């Protein structure tokens, strides 16, 4: 009752058990023999360990059956209904990726879950109050007309890209966040140069356990696919690049994303795909070179941090497999979550 009501609005969204459910649904799970409530973390940590075993076995070179035992035994551990629709074989590049993305999700699904069961929930606390403790987060709502709001709006506007023209992005909600030690971890990181304020793009579904357990890099048992350059945290400075990762639909264009400061200091500079996780010497944090860039001469200091608000513009590297640039950090201290900003997706 006593929130803010977009606060509130906010909880309701990222708590809605509901909303897991139809994330399962549309990853194809048998909810009758894997409901939400059997979701467990070593049955999720077991499952990435398969897939890193079905991507050694693909590139060992194996057997039809031995390579067909694995996918057997990934879907008897992570129950899935095909229907009549014949089992599809984990095999592939694509057939991994797929997996390996759901089960980032069915994580911070969990992880969500798991918060809602936990505590003494009892009855005359209103669910709200009780779920926003449960965060560890000080979430404020950023005012409209704060200076804050013009950049963080002027960011939105300017580096949405040419390419991303199925949608115009529509700012409802800014709120300037704060995890509960947070400060504390980035702490040594304050130091650093070459900080920025740049964008994360994730499921709504996941903002619970991102304002939980913070911004987080994949478990060793993970398969090494989807991600350019290794397991990492990555960011955007273009929004829509982000934004892309809300998985909005026609039917859902609400979506969140984040704004973090992002210790960059001395950057790995790269074009095309490179595994790393250990950086060279005197590195700090690995730089996708884009072909577009928001324009270096519009640069603000926002809080003695670098916001790249500049409009896009074309750098003038050439030789590069990526279309924009993107920013990984393989220390999780590294990150410090500024704001959560509810968007609202208009397509064409
Ligand atoms: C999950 C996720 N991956 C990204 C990769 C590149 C750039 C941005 C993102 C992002 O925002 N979220």
């Amino acid at each position: 009752s006593k929130l803010p009501k977009p606060v509130q609005d906010l909880i309701k969204m990222i708590f809605d058990v509901e909303s897991m459910k139809k994330a399962m649904v549309e990853y194809e799970i048998d909810l009758q023999k894997m409901p939400l409530g059997k979701l467990s973390k070593r049955q999720i940590q077991a499952a990435y360990s398969i897939l890193s075993e079905v991507q050694q076995a693909v590139s060992q070179g194996s057997s039809d059956s031995q390579i067909l035992d694995l996918s057997n035994r990934f879907y008897t551990l992570i129950p899935h209904d095909f229907g009549m629709k014949k089992p599809p074989l984990l095999n592939n590049a694509d057939s991994v990726q797929a997996k390996a993305e759901m089960l980032d999700n069915l994580l911070d699904i969990e992880v969500a879950y798991s918060l809602l069961r936990g505590g003494s929930d009892d009855s005359s606390k209103d669910p709200i109050d009780v779920n926003y403790e449960k965060l560890k987060t000080d979430i404020k709502v950023v005012d409209r007309d704060s200076e804050e709001a013009e950049i963080i709006r002027k960011y939105v506007k300017n580096t949405h890209a040419t390419t991303h023209n199925a949608y115009d992005l529509e700012v409802i909600d800014i709120f300037k966040i704060e995890r509960e030690g947070e400060c504390q971890r980035y702490k040594p990181f304050k130091q650093l140069h070459n900080r920025r304020l740049l964008w994360h793009g994730s499921r709504t579904t996941n903002f619970a356990g991102i304002l939980s357990q913070g911004l987080r890099i994949a478990p060793p048992e993970a398969p090494v696919t989807g991600y350019m350059f290794g397991k990492g945290i990555y960011f955007a400075d273009m929004v829509s690049k982000s934004a892309n990762y809300c998985h909005t639909s026609q039917g859902d264009p609400i979506g969140l994303i984040l704004l973090g400061e992002v210790a960059l200091g001395n950057m790995y500079e790269l074009k095309h795909a490179s595994h790393i996780s250990k950086l060279p010497k005197g590195k700090h944090s690995v730089k996708g070179l884009g072909k577009t860039t928001p324009d270096p001469s519009a640069n603000i200091s926002l809080d003695g941090v670098d916001v790249p608000l500049g409009t896009g513009i074309s750098s003038g590297v050439n030789d590069t497999s990526l279309l924009y640039n993107e920013y990984i950090v393989y220390d999780i201290a590294q990150v410090n979550l500024k704001y959560l900003l509810k968007l609202k997706f208009n397509f064409k």
